[PDB]
């Protein structure tokens, strides 16, 4: 990558590497040279990972443990040596316990941040945020436009306010917990202002390959692997209408966060283009055109919402691509073609 | 008073009612001839303030009972006929659990507001939040300068990140409330544009007359009160060096953000001046020379915060004062003097 801003083969630390957006941004920095060191709360969670890593990319990708992100000084040994942090480790099991979910996931972001901040050697650093920390969509409302000045402050209320039993209270718990980390990750560096650049990345709906399906669950492309194999998974429904990206282009942008010069200070959407449960459908029926899926859901509208993306498509465009992955090959990259 | 936006003996629905801060609110609208409907979660928490501003303002207060502020339509029955609301009830026990004291503090502001979005005849609605909704103060840190645009995103961190076992865990949670329930307030204008306006009154630790010690704990004031009778509370090591503001001219502040035609979307520090404990038992030593008093506690040195009080001294001018009520004034409206 020409202009790099960290040197050829420096180390970058990405926590929650066993994850399935963390695994992929693995991926994009073994594939372009970087060697990674990936935390995960136990060895055998990235065992299987490890394996595949060291088969493709040897000698490049090494693991670190990480049990608890809320402890005091908990990134205060892996730090050491690395030129870039990715902070991808997050509470995403969709639970409706504020508790459970709202502190690692403000914890963890700012131990990384205190850790890069006393770490010389650490000149970048990238949090994976969410689109939901701007908005959670409703169906078919024109002209709303997000930008990096949006954020998700109905996703506070909610979050608090809604009963513990309502059938839609872990999304807003989710959606609080990225809104109020990343809300304070930027607060973090105008405070302290450490010698280290911040970007973020806030993916859409993440669709792409599942490289580990024995330890990892997929997040949202293991829910979309269970419909391939007729399941409705409950989260399905848990979940309004949105856009959809690519994983590898996920990876993708987390590594123009952390090498691209023009790239700082961002707030990188990853929005490619709206989709709705049918369509998937539509791709499974046309890739497996001999297998049998579940029959089409309710029309449930569609996202109108238009995202800033001009920092995400600077960034595809200096890595080689022509633009956003189709979400056809998405869905191909994660469940494949009969032929 | 004169050109006041709300027209002279208008009713004002004060919640809270009961209250330290939200008796004397209810106390300066009734002594400058305005209607008063109190709300409290009991009859009985009125009762002896009732009889007070029976013999005092006779049939201008009416108490009215809230049970529960976080449920739907709490305050749809209480609003009716209302021209301004004042919503001063809140968790004030300091308690460190957080999912006691965050919720009531977001649903109760939030539940407010809806219910005057919904009623015409509502033209403003103070909100009572918290020198705390900008800063917890630090000792001897200088060039800190607080002004309508500061916020207390390190309540949000601490809030949730310190284990519930923190000695001030409480007093985080309690400021995360303030911030979390304030900046709402402004984000539910914004969003829904309600035809009234809203200002908000940041008081900092308030000392001044307890109307009912029977019923009332008198909150801050009522900690002031042990120490002139001796008695050190396990609550007052939470409280620092930090400012001081008299009961009166909060009473005052709001009045003026509910009437005022000049006071429109403002943040209205209730700040008069640093303070320590050891000059509270100095000015006991005065008032009071055949009292014995506690000897003085280490001394932690003092507040060095800047607010910016532009539009609270607007407000103590427009209502006919030189300033801030001064520090052995507040305290002698709590103590009185030996003779
Ligand atoms: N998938 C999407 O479409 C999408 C969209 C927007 C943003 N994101 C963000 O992407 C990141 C990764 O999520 P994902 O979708 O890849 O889900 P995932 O596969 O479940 O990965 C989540 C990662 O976070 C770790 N983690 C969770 N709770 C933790 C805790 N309490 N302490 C330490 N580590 C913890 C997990 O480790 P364990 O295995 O040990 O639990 C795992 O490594 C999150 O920040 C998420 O908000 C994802
Ligand atoms: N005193 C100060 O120095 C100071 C400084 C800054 C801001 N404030 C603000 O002033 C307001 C009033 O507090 P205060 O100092 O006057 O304390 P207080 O004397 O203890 O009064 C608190 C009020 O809030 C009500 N309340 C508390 N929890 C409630 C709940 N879950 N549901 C319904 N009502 C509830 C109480 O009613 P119950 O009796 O029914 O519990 C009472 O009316 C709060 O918003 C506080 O944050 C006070
Ligand atoms: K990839
Ligand atoms: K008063």
């Amino acid at each position: 990558i020409d202009n790099a801003v960290l040197p050829a083969g420096s180390l970058v630390l990405v926590t929650g590497a066993n994850g399935f957006v963390g695994s992929h941004v693995v991926e994009q920095l073994l594939e372009h040279g970087y060697k990674v060191r990936g935390t995960a709360r136990s060895a055998s969670k990235l065992a299987n990972l490890q394996k595949r890593w060291d088969a493709k990319y040897p000698g490049r990708f090494e693991t670190a443990v990480v049990e608890d992100m809320l402890k005091d000084g908990a990134y205060d040994e892996v730090i050491k040596g690395a030129a870039g942090v990715a902070h991808i480790a997050s509470p995403v099991s969709f639970s409706p316990k504020y508790d459970e979910v709202v502190p690692p996931a403000i914890g963890g972001t700012l131990n990384a941040l205190r850790a890069a901040a006393a770490t010389p050697s650490v000149k970048r650093f990238v949090l994976t945020s969410s689109m939901m920390a701007a908005i959670v969509p409703k169906p078919n409302v024109p002209g709303i436009y997000l930008d990096e000045k949006s954020w998700n402050l109905e996703s506070i209320d909610k979050a608090v306010t809604l009963p513990e039993s309502h059938k839609e209270k872990g999304l807003w718990v989710y959606a609080a917990s990225k809104t109020m980390a990343e809300m304070l990750a930027w607060h973090f560096m105008d405070e302290n202002k450490p010698h280290f650049t911040l970007n973020t990345v806030l993916p859409a709906y993440t669709i792409g390959t599942i490289f580990d399906p024995e330890t990892q669950s997929g997040s949202t492309s293991g829910i979309v692997m269970k419909l391939f194999n007729g399941e409705v998974s409950p989260m399905l429904a848990l979940f309004g209408p949105q856009h959809y990206v690519s994983a590898f282009d996920i990876g993708l942008l987390h590594l123009g966060c952390l090498v691209l010069p023009q790239i700082e200070r961002r707030r990188v959407y990853g929005t490619a283009a709206p989709f709705d449960w049918n369509m998937v459908l539509a791709v499974f029926r046309k890739l497996w055109p001999s297998k049998t899926f579940p029959a089409d859901f309710p029309d449930q509208g569609q996202d109108l919402s238009v995202f800033d993306t001009r920092p995400s498509l600077e960034i595809l465009k200096s890595l080689g691509r022509e633009g956003w992955r189709s979400f056809e090959d998405s869905i191909k990259d994660l469940v494949g073609s009969e032929f």
